[PDB]
DNA sequence: ATGGGACTTTTTGA
DNA sequence: TTCAAAAAGTCCCA
């Protein structure tokens, strides 16, 4: 709420390091260094204190080279000060800190601090900047103001678009003011590197900047208490012809980041894995991953010749806009009011397992089929009518589109009531289960059916066979979007692209995934004997694939 | 009190 | 008319 958030010390030395490091300040000893997002002035303070001691290491250099009387000891902070330091951020209370405490660094003639308090996204920069650092904001569509969306969609198309995030602008606004062969570096969230609304702000920062280093700590934990995964992004302007990308991905998403006093010494650690992308070869998506996955990835994807989303028609859970209203405990005596027709079957996201689904324990009540108010009072009255304001909050109640004990989005009833495959949209692996309830879900589970021209080609039993194997969660997981530990999103825009291959193990695969679904299904349970037939499966998978 | 695991709604642009 | 993406997630407990 606030906008201000603790970017842990040794991530700031780091990014202020990076940008710092190799800066010849006898040939420019006028840097411009300009934290959009400063805030509080975490990396500003860095900054500050790494100019200082360059200044007062090569004083007699620059007093040898330049104006002897200007250059001295006394005068670095009054230097760094007036051409070194700008800082923009939003909130007045945090930018008079700021400039509170590079005062306090070191009456004279007041010396003048270039902290901006504005909107770093409309605020018109008359210069361009050698280094840029810090950490920008981080807003998605929910909590983003319709009309400040509007403004980003004007004028940051090019980046933001749909359901795109606030730190893709600043990404934009940080690449287009960065001076020629200047280099910046940031931290933000690394859902950009896959997500399907960072394919614009990919496509940008490939083809504007040169991208020195990634660091992903994929499912760590950065900020303390915040929900996120964040990402390190490095990259210069320079005229380079290598165009080589350091990434350096965690392997243990469990680390403490104060290991070491110094990020750079986990990097090098074997808590962390180094390869080399080439900018160049990248598509769409960026693959960032070592040669073996690499290797992996390409001969799975060559081999197969169909694709799911070919073969198969998904669709997304029922979003009904108010759960509480519609969705009531089997067991409830008020479902003695509404009658059975009106009822499906509803799950949850955990009660997807792998080639089976959980009984349901919940009930909907699909209010489309109320014809009209007067016949069905009861219902409306005494179940849906306990949130109907809540109701008539929603976007299409308010525009008069649906009725007010409408579902929002009820999809169409056929394709939930038939057999279909279901999986998580969250998970830790791939779950994708066999429907044979008809079951309903909300957004939380996502469908998909085979289409009839396929039928004789691909059955349910083969496809859940293959898709559950290790072979396929290590496929699959190699351009998923990761969003927390041990998390990673189960979306069709991704899980349609899966690719899928058929040959002579297509039966044997069809008839383990059948006694693995019968085992399941039994009252009594052998679980042992199921992750055998896995083994089993996966083995053939491999020879199949030729892995 | 924080840290970590189980679990996941509906607002929203298109 | 109506699809599907989106974690500065959310909640609970030791």
């Amino acid at each position: 709420a606030s906008g201000i958030y603790y970017t842990p010390k040794i991530i700031v030395d780091y990014i202020v390091k990076k940008t710092l490091k190799n800066h010849d300040i006898i040939k420019n000893p006028y840097p411009r260094i300009l934290d959009i997002s400063c805030g509080c002035g975490n990396f500003l303070l860095e900054v500050y204190d790494i100019l200082y001691d360059l200044f007062e290491e090569n004083i007699y250099e620059l007093k040898k080279k330049y104006d002897e009387n200007y250059w001295t000891v006394d005068n670095i902070h009054r230097h760094i000060l007036n051409y070194c330091i700008y800082g923009a951020d939003i909130d007045e209370k945090a930018i008079s800190i700021l400039k509170d405490s590079l005062t306090n660094k070191k009456d004279e003639s007041d010396i003048k601090i270039n902290l901006f308090c504005c909107d770093s996204l409309k605020k018109k920069w008359r210069y361009k900047f050698d280094y840029i650092v810090g950490n920008p904001p981080y807003i998605g569509h929910k909590k983003l103001e319709k009309k400040y969306k509007k403004f980003l969609l004007e004028k940051y198309s090019e980046v933001y678009k749909d359901k795109a995030d606030l730190y893709f602008c600043f990404y934009k606004k940080i690449i287009d003011i960065l001076k020629q062969g200047g280099i910046g570096s940031v931290i933000t969230p690394r859902y950009f590197l896959e997500s399907l609304s960072g394919k614009d702000l990919r496509e940008y920062i490939k083809s504007n900047v040169n991208v020195q280093e990634i660091v992903d700590f994929l499912g760590a934990n950065i900020f303390k208490n915040i929900g996120v995964s964040s990402c390190i992004l490095t990259f210069d302007k320079k005229k380079t012809k290598e165009t080589y990308i350091d990434v350096f991905k965690i392997k243990n998403e469990d680390i403490c980041i104060n290991k070491f006093e110094t990020l750079e010494e986990l990097l090098k650690s074997s808590k962390f894995e180094h390869f080399n992308i080439n900018q160049r070869l990248l598509s769409d998506e960026w693959i960032l991953v070592n040669k073996d996955d690499e290797t992996f990835y390409n001969k799975i994807q060559e081999k197969c010749k169909y694709s799911l989303e070919d073969i198969a028609i998904s669709f997304q859970g029922i979003i009904t806009g108010c759960d509480k209203a519609f969705i009531l405990s089997k067991d409830d005596v008020k479902l003695n009011l509404v009658d059975d027709k009106f009822l499906k079957c509803w799950i949850k996201s955990k009660n997807i397992n792998k080639y089976i689904v959980d009984k349901s324990e919940y009930r909907l009540i699909y209010s489309n089929d109320i014809d009209n108010e007067n016949t069905n009072k009861r219902i409306l009255d005494e179940i849906i009518g306990l949130y109907k304001t809540k109701l008539e909050n929603r976007r299409e109640c308010k525009s008069g589109i649906r009725k007010w004990y409408e579902l929002q989005w009820g999809r169409e009833k056929l394709f939930f009531e038939r057999k279909k495959i279901m999986y998580p949209y969250k998970s830790n692996e791939n779950r994708f289960a066999i429907d044979y309830d008809n079951n309903f879900s909300s957004a939380d589970v996502y469908s998909f059916f085979i289409k009839e021209e396929y039928l004789d080609k691909f059955s349910y039993e083969y496809l859940v066979g293959i898709l559950n194997s290790s072979v396929y969660d290590k496929y699959f997981k190699i351009t998923a979007k990761k969003m927390s530990k041990n998390i990673y999103d189960y979306y069709p825009n991704k899980v349609m692209k899966i690719r899928i291959f058929r040959d002579n193990n297509y039966e044997e695969i069809e008839n383990l995934s059948k006694q693995i679904i019968s085992i399941l299904l039994n009252k009594s349970i052998d679980k042992g004997k199921v992750e055998k037939l896995q083994i089993k499966m996966d083995n053939l998978i491999m020879d199949s694939l030729g892995i």
